[PDB]
């Protein structure tokens, strides 16, 4: 897994505890060349600083708002001409009112519903679709997901039902896109410390109980996903496609 | 046996519906119905298949799932007509149609959101509603496609659709279990309907379960109805977040 | 209604077997029910328990599962008696205490190889006989449990068992469609059974059931026995190869 | 990766074609040390002139018959003494009589049938058993699974419901062995031309679906499975365990 001479776009680091943030790690460190995209401003001024620990010569930042097919298409469009084909895409974005991470799932709103699939699922399907447009001789497209997409888990609630549809949104543009030799593919993380964890009602009862009960008996990190991260974006992987890998101290596999 | 027993049954359009399968299972088992219905032509084809039924009344709502509202007033209606239900049958799914063919990757964000409100949020919005209902419990199912655990051909935006719907029932299984209403599937194999002319490829597909399914033969609206007419009572009172493959058995090959 | 239907039960040790749950309901229903057993103990217990059913005579017969020749002897002697047969109950399990707790990973070959025979392979072997009774097609259920899915603290060999088990009915059911004969399983929930006090923690797993299942109690052998009536029934047509939680939606979350 | 100072066992190597070959030329690549394990005179000898190709400075084979207690114990013990502890080991080892990989599973024997879960399955668990002993910071196993384990494929038939029981026996050792920081995973590897594949019915059929009808449209390879092993062998999947991870071309993905 020598990165050299690929090009990766980064889609959602905010700060320096985000999942991105270790992706960005551990490519970073195998010689990639990574682009950055954000939303918020504060996230823009967090890779600005970010960006000094890195061994990036330039600091390529862009920012897509992914409810927003305009931002989308031409913040890819603008990537490609300023650092031609990409070899993958790290997405890991996903939002939902704080309601609705916490109390009755049968309470959630329609408009609720509504945003966590939109920036949590689609922003997958048209990313990959724009993104596509960069990846002539094909690639590599990683989303992040959490076991709350596989089975009913307290709390995540409407993310969980995102998740979901993020989960078949990789199956269904894996399918897709494999004639073009796009592979396209999922990491199921662990609870890790991050920004919007922060919003997920019983977020600290789970990581307790992953150190009880899973079977490495400890919670996993950023730079962990980052690697496997690594691996699903070379071609150390490259007959895999539609796959959902949990980063997750085994704890999807018991009960 | 299911007298004395009330079933909301959404999503008839006509005698091919897999709702209407599942309305002369539970008819034909002594079961008082009530129907909802979107366009108008449902409510005529509906007040003709019930002279078909053994109903004495002809309970009938005008029900679009786009807006809470109608979905509010609905139950809300149905519950003072007919009082306390024991179960809902959810027989709901659309997306447009040049979603069902073609490349997902080329799916619009209307088109993908349209079949998430319908063909997954509805269950939601009908969950918290019917709930007002079943003071004392009941059973909610909802209809689904393997096309939501496996990237099928053409299915496209109605796969996720259906994957959402899916973890849908299990996270509706988790919060309304303690009410004891348990929330259900059934993954049908699939089934000449006026939605399903609507799937680029379905007559292909047909033809491959019969090819190759273990039982070597399509299933029927009446099939659904029977596996339908089992969640809905007490023979499944231990069973909540599954998902019932009523599919000739082509889930568990490959 | 299960009138004219006969079924053959395997596994009543007694009263707490979840077989027997099975047996209740199908009495209920108005079928003829053969009985299976292996150790003397058990056909006392089932002389005792058929004075509970509506069983107008007592077809018991001895049936090692270990053994071909008892297998074999057994369903044939039974076609002699009974004639054709409408579907099997398979509730059959074994492996020894010191493989139900402490370390997976220090598993013996002969206690590995123990619970695949008896667990597994047994019902390869009836449904090889059985099928000789069902010129007309039929129904077999096995028993199953969470732990062949996921790894379940305690459980270790039976659990690799289970999953073998969980394909057993899968190959089955592909074998054996083209034939009508159907083949499932019921995935069921802890239940103080004879067997299950031989399991390392055991108890905490039923208490966590209720804490933590959707519907935060614990199922019973009766709620086995009816969904089996549904698996064993026409209710079902249509389905095969599947694999029903019985387990209050435990399944379901995480 | 880079896989250097570490040692790895191979097991179940037959001839140019095995897929446990694939694995080996990638750790060799690596760096890795490799300790080669066989059942059959002709294999050890086939083993002795593919040594030629690889850059192991040192021939480290062993005879063992995974159907011996005997031979795992005392055979994992001599590697011990010969090379010191190792980091992992490559499981690549099932059989099945070829009465069983055709017609109708029903009729499948006793004999058959136990057979194929003492070789198939059974084996993982006492490889896991000594193995651990030689692992006392930590390692990786991995077996090589197929697909037909998770659904009913026509004509794998016994080897299927072994298969299942491996894909157990792997979480069930991952829960077990997990506190040990030794980690257990599959690859479900698509159809590949081996010796053993030559035995299944309907294979060919088969291959040419997977082109038909799998996202990536071709087959996969022996090397990538090997690629996928380096990941699950090495640092780079920490985080992972209990994992079955499909080198097929994305068609378990699919229906
Ligand atoms: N932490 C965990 O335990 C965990 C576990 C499993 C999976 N995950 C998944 O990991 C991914 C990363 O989340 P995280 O935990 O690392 O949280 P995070 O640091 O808060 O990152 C989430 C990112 O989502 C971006 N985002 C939200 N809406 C957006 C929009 N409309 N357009 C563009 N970007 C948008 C945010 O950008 P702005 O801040 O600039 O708005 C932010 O950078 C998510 O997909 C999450 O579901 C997290
Ligand atoms: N047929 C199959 O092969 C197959 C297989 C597996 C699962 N399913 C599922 O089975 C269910 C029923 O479909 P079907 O095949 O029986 O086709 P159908 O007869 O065309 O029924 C679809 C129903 O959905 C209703 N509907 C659509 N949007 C609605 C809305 N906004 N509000 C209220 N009702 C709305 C339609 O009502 P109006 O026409 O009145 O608008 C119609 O009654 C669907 O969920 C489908 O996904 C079908
Ligand atoms: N209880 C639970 O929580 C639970 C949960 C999930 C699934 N299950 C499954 O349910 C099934 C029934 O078990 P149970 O809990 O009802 O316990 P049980 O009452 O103790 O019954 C187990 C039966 O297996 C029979 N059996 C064992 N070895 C046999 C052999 N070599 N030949 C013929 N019969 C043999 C026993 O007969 P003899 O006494 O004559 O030896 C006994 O009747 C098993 O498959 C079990 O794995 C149980
Ligand atoms: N090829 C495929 O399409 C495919 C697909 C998915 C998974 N797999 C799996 O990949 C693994 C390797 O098989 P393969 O396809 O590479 O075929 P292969 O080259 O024939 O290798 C199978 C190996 O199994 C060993 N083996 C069998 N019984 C043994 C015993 N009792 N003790 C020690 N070794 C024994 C054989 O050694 P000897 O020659 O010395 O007897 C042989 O080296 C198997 O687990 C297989 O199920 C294969
Ligand atoms: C009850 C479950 C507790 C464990 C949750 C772990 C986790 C933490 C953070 C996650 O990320 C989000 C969650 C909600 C909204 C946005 C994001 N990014 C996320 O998707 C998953
Ligand atoms: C290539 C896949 C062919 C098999 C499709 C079977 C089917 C048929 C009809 C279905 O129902 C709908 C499909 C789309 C939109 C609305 C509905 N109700 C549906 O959800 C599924
Ligand atoms: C640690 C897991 C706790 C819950 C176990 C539930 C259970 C209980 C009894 C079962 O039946 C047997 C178990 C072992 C050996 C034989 C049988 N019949 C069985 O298969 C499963
Ligand atoms: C009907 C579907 C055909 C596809 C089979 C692919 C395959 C090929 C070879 C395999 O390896 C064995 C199979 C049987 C017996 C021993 C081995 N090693 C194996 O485990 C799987
Ligand atoms: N802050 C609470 C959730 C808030 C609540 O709804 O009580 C927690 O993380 O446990
Ligand atoms: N498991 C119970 C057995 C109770 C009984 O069967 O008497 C105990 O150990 O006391
Ligand atoms: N009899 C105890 C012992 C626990 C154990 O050591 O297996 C139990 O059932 O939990
Ligand atoms: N050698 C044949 C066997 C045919 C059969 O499965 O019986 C094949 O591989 O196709
Ligand atoms: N990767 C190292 C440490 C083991 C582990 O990852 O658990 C090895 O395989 O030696």
């Amino acid at each position: 897994v020598n990165l050299e001479n690929k090009t990766y776009v980064i889609m959602g680091i905010a700060n320096k505890r985000s999942i991105a943030f270790g992706v960005a790690k551990v490519l970073d460190q195998l010689g990639a060349k990574l682009v950055f995209t954000y939303r918020k401003e504060r996230s823009r001024k967090e890779l600005e600083k970010l960006l000094e620990q890195l061994n990036q010569p330039e600091a390529h930042l862009y920012q897509i708002d992914v409810q927003s097919d305009e931002e989308v298409i031409n913040g890819f469009e603008q990537i490609g001409k300023d650092v031609g084909n990409i070899d993958g895409v790290y997405h890991s974005i996903a939002f939902a009112n704080m309601e609705d991470l916490r109390g009755r799932f049968s309470e959630t709103s329609r408009e609720g519903f509504l945003l966590a699939q939109d920036i949590s699922s689609y922003s997958l399907t048209i990313v990959a679709h724009e993104a596509k447009k960069l990846m002539p001789e094909g690639g590599s497209i990683v989303a992040t997901t959490y076991l709350g997409g596989e089975f009913a888990v307290q709390n995540y609630n409407v993310m969980g039902v995102a998740k979901a549809s993020l989960e078949a949104n990789v199956k269904y543009l894996a399918l897709d896109l494999g004639p073009d030799n796009i592979r396209v593919n999922a990491i199921s993380a662990g609870p890790i410390r991050t920004l919007s964890a922060k919003g997920v009602g019983g977020f600290n009862t789970i990581l307790k109980e992953i150190e009880e009960r899973a079977p490495l008996k400890r919670n996993v990190d950023q730079v962990e996903v980052g690697k496997t991260a690594a691996y699903l974006l070379s071609d150390l992987s490259s007959g895999v496609t539609g796959e959902n890998i949990h980063v997750d101290s085994g704890f999807h596999a018991i009960k």
